[PDB]
Order: C-alpha cells, then sequence, then structure tokens
RNA sequence: UGAGCCUUGAUGUGUAGGAUAGGUGGGAGGCUUUGAAGUGUGGACGCCAGUCUGCAUGGAGCCGACCUUGAAAUACCACC
C-alpha cells in the first residue's frame, strides 16, 4: 500500500504504515523502508537533525519516539 | 517579578455549510450503567452567531462520509 502525503508549515510529517494486522517485524521493516526512502532526499537546506521524534500511534496508543 | 521543562486542558466561521472548516498515525463507529442527549447557572474563547467544564436536574444519546464543500469532522485516542 503506497502513501505519498504532505508535511505542513511546522514540519512535522506522518504517513500510513497499515493497521495492527501487521505484526512486529513487518511494522518494523516498514518503519525502516519508510525511513530511508526519506532519508535518501535530504536536501542541503535541511541543516541539523533530520528526523527528530516520530509519534508512532494506534487507536489507544501513544506517541512515542524509536530508534 | 522574567526564562524553561514530561503531563493534562481551553480557542480555532476564507465563501460554497445543520455551524466558529488547521491537519496528520490511526481511521466508518468511537464514547456514554468505570452513567450519554435535553434544563437553571459559573468561568475560559470567539468573526457577539456560538464551543468545553464545575454545581443541581435528567439519568440513555449529540454526533458519520451526514446536505454543501479547496481542505472533515472537535465520531474517538496522540502530536503540533
Amino acid at each position: 500500500g503506497q502513501v505519498r502525503y504532505r508535511n505542513d508549515k511546522n514540519g512535522i510529517i506522518h504517513t500510513t504504515i497499515g493497521k495492527v494486522d501487521f505484526d512486529a517485524d513487518k511494522l518494523k521493516e516498514n518503519l525502516e523502508a519508510l525511513l530511508v526512502a526519506l532519508k535518501k532526499a535530504k536536501p542541503t537546506q535541511a541543516k541539523g537533525v533530520y528526523i527528530k521524534k516520530v509519534s508512532i500511534s494506534t487507536t489507544m496508543g501513544a506517541g512515542v519516539a524509536v530508534d
């Protein structure tokens, strides 16, 4: 399920990874694939930290960052 | 008396609208006998039309893509 969403003026961007039906390793590899496909287009005018904190969550989850 | 931090909140009428349209992960039923819609009343907000909570009442429904619409739900959890 390819997804293409846009960032806001503040710079907080998140896209779909899938429902809770996907298991842990699939979720982690999807996160890794999205992370690498996002960092591969790191612009030179993005000086500083590129990925700061991801607020991943579910229907009864809370936004916590990961590695 | 200035400055900051994990957390909980309050405010989000471009005009096309039931009317005070930020959006994203989740998302087409969450939430409500771990008591929801309707009443008198207090403070916050706002584009003086209107939103949230305390108090007592009621104690079982406002809300859905609802009809429109550039962006959809404040149907629900977290972010800013």
